[PDB]
């Protein structure tokens, strides 16, 4: 059974420049948009995901991240993740149902890395724009752009990833899949964590300067599908940090690019199915 | 998180012949021998999975599955679900640990649908035959034979479908992803159950005998091992039943091939990605072909 | 040096509905139209070919083909053609320049076997649609239908094989690729022939009938490419005839399928790579 | 038809040292050793091939390569080859038959670029190990290492590459697949050559120095293919030059690793199909200066 916390739900970026940033993310990474609010950002979600959003962009005079958001099971879990969150010694915000097109209310909270979660039950079921009965496996929107198949996690650069762990494996109900040690010194410098059965659900890389971004990541179905997201990029002039390559780490298969705004994205496919019974595999500094 | 019922944890099978099946699944299908105990039973995992067995074979007189079984988070979790699998009504058998090699103490039930269904909370941890640090992306095992990543899922056959989802979902977690609608009047012929994000870790097709094994199916990795596959089951004179083709029910890209016994197996990719908050997806028996396979 | 016969040129097939004809092969197939004719005939080509033509459509009241043609290296060549086909002892005919859009003469002859093959060794040439200049990785065209990239062969239904064979072979300068033997009567029950370095550019079985149509087959990338045309085909509802598989004989990975009139296609991909001095690779009969 | 020449025949490398050399074209590369004769030379053939070499490795001093051979039809067309060479304008040299194990005898030429080019029309037929009777599509070769389909091509640096390309063309029968053009004094910085329908048999990259290797290359089944040839490099500790990437001049997915001896080899797929009547296609050198073949990088 899938319980507590269920996947990453959805990420705040900012951009430099909304309407570029509208371009970007729906002709090139080919997300669907499914709406724009008051304050001016655009929500957008994969084409196979459900649910109304997952990527979300806000237009300001800096790059990052404002938050990342996990849909969990129900209300009643939501309520006790978020008294658990307090017991714990931390301090939660509760963000109202609108606040947000189409979302429920969430509770918010800063990890000592500096970064912003949310956490939430409800946001409207939009669908995939495929038909629930005698449904194909795909229709065109799977060839417009890069055209990823749901927000994977995000690795963040903060200061206290230890002390991190602690909160999402303690509280949050998620398990270390993957680590990195420091040099010798022994303190993971990196961790990868999971709150299913997947490689990992968000992941930490021990860093000076809280609150740091390095990417958000969507999930392609082949190696296939890397080449031509690959081909897309370069088509329309996309800024690659690292082409397309096999990923030591989580055995992914992926590609760094930048958008237009310098926000850091991934696109990959592959991984072995950890489940919370499974020991962490991990990694010596020199490796990573 | 993932909690109560985790994923398939092992078939055991019938076969006819012990040996050319010790060779065919060893061999043909790739999984990795792990032991033998003194009943005659040998024991198969895929390369990849860490725990020590995950599919069970012994010499009987007919083809056919014993059990299939699930791995249960933890043993407080164990005794639970037996409790609320009596509290429903149905009896519960204790079956010691050791009884099965490497393996803890199992709780084991049988269905309306006459499969029996067990359920577990420890099994030896093996790994999967690569280092725990600096791991390599995969070593030789990956290309001895099919080589198949993880035991996914299996299909039975029996009556009461109607009554096995109930169980399922009202006392094991389990959710429905899909099914295939009768004709009209409906209720359900057919049923995809989960209880992760996989499409399904089991499912049921309505048929009036019971204890029947349509299908236990291993995960590859790509489309192009699919086809591998196929080679791999052409080089042996393996009796496949439907072409390397797409189904639709799942989106899974597979083939269905016959082991010596006679006993079907399934080797596929592929498949979107649900969770519990989804509703399920439907199939009109009509248009049951396509969902059975899809690009005929 | 590639010389002599180059590659299959065109195939001209008819359709019991243009209307249907030209809405399939543009839409599902893929195919991109060129033209059409005072005659009512439309003409297509594989996205990634170079040449005006590839794929002829002609509304009659019975499907099939009508001729199939080849392009030859150059004009003196086909000259060449003519007069070794006409030593050889079959009589030919000269098809006027225009008489086809944009293409130039053509040689034309009928096999033992009932059916009409074409030389030519003028077409214009169109282009990909992609610049001749830093050609950007990929158009829209890759992915608009099942998109083949060319007219692959054709396989041909009628008596006479073996003849057929030493036509192509002694004459038009094929050689065998490969064969399926027929039981005990040491005459080969199919053909699989080859005029540059393709597993085959043409193949015959030996069948009853005179001048029948198997199928005509256009490549694709990948095998997932050929999932992808299985997916499509699905969703237009096409009548598809064999599931994708793998080919014993050119070990090519394929779908056959029907258009509206009847007429089977295929598309493939795969096979290894033979020269004029590789020996044939044989099936026995009862190894169908 | 295929005539005249027909593909690349065999490439002679040398590599610092014989034995390590062998290990790891036999045991990473994945290529069917074949024999090794008296000189001390090691021959190796793809898997999928027919004939008894393609690649041959010999003990020297120095890395790089000693000469790269074509496969013509047939005797009477080598005769042919030898004649226009000379009457073109070069000096050709007899090599004697069996003098490579199972070789027939070779027609050998130096280019303006320094570059040794063989013709041979005669290797002994070993097959691909794989039944000629009901074949199957593979065997457990195709999994021993990358384990390569065939010698693809390989691409040279040296001078004069607009001679050595009036050679090609007008004499062996190749055509100009695809160019680099010069920064603006318009020439061409680079050729891709074909001697059949493939986007290149041969290549040849302007550089100052005589001779030079720049890579030889294996061709692939698929993408994925290459994506395993990447994990196989990566758990040998193989030098990778360029990881997994999508080329350009010529559509090719591929990887540029590195011999233990430092010969520059390439594991590919993909590519699009020319002919002989089609017209190349051109790169503006600011585009090749950012691609893979380009002498910085
Ligand atoms: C520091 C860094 O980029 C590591 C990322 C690990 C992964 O598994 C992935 O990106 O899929
Ligand atoms: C027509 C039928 O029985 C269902 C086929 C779909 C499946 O996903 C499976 O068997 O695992
Ligand atoms: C006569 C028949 O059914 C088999 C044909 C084999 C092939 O490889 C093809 O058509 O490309
Ligand atoms: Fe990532
Ligand atoms: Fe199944
Ligand atoms: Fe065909
Ligand atoms: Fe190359």
């Amino acid at each position: 059974a899938m319980t507590g916390v269920l996947r990453p739900g959805h990420a705040q970026v900012r951009v430099l420049n909304l309407e570029e940033g509208i371009h970007f993310y729906r002709n090139v990474l080919g997300l669907v948009e499914t709406g724009r609010d008051d304050q001016g950002r655009v929500y957008f979600k994969c084409w196979d995901e459900r649910d109304h959003s997952c990527y979300i962009i806000r237009e300001a005079d800096t790059a990052g991240i404002d938050f990342f958001g996990f849909k969990v099971l129900d209300k009643a879990t939501l309520e006790k993740l978020d008294a658990d969150l307090q017991a714990y010694g931390l301090t939660t915000t509760r963000i109202p149902a609108g606040e947000m097109l189409e979302t429920g209310e969430r509770v918010r909270f800063e990890l000592p890395s500096g970064h912003l979660i949310e956490l939430y039950a409800e946001k409207t079921c939009v669908g995939n724009g495929i038909s629930e009965v005698n449904p194909a496996p795909w229709n065109a929107q799977r060839e417009h752009g890069i055209a990823p198949i749901q927000l994977d996690h995000c690795l963040l650069y903060g200061p206290n990833i230890a002390e991190v762990q602690k909160i999402f494996t303690e509280v949050l109900g998620f398990y270390l899949v993957e680590r990195v040690l420091s040099p010798d010194g022994d303190s993971d410098m990196g961790i990868w964590l999971s709150c299913s059965h997947k490689v990992h659900d968000i992941a930490f890389v021990e860093y000076p300067e809280k609150g740091k971004l390095h990417h958000c990541s969507f999930l392609l179905e082949s190696w296939e599908q890397v080449l031509r997201a690959g081909d897309i990029m370069s088509m329309n002039e996309v800024n690659v940090d690292i082409g397309p390559t096999r990923h030591g780490v989580t055995r992914g298969c992926t590609i760094y690019a930048w958008d237009p705004s310098g926000n850091r994205f991934e696109t990959f496919m592959g991984g072995y199915h950890p489940y919370p019974d499974y020991e962490p595999l991990s990694w010596t500094y020199d490796n990573f």
